[PDB]
C-alpha cells in the first residue's frame, strides 16, 4: 500500500535540493524512503545516494527492499 504512495510522493520531491532531500530523510525518517526513490529519478550522484542509502537503512521496512535494489543499481553506474 505504501509502496504506492512512496512512488507518489516522491514525485512531489523531484523539484529538490539534493542536500535538503538529504536532510528531508535524515530529519523525517518516513520520508527517506521517497527521498532515496527521488534522488535516483533524478540521478543524483553516487555519495549522494550513499548518504540516502544509509538513511533509509536504519528505518527499513520489507516494503523497502525494492528501493535498495534501484538504490544500489543507480550507484553502482559510477566506475
Amino acid at each position: 500500500a505504501l509502496l504506492e504512495k512512496i512512488e507518489k510522493e516522491a514525485e512531489r520531491l523531484l523539484d529538490k535540493d539534493e542536500a535538503k532531500l538529504l536532510i528531508l530523510a535524515e530529519k523525517f525518517s518516513g520520508y527517506a524512503p521517497a527521498c532515496l526513490l527521488a534522488l535516483v529519478r533524478q540521478g543524483a550522484d553516487s555519495l549522494s545516494l550513499l548518504i540516502a542509502l544509509e538513511i533509509l537503512l536504519k528505518v527499513l521496512t520489507p516494503e523497502n527492499e525494492p528501493i535498495i535494489l534501484l538504490g544500489l543499481k543507480a550507484i553502482l553506474e559510477k566506475e
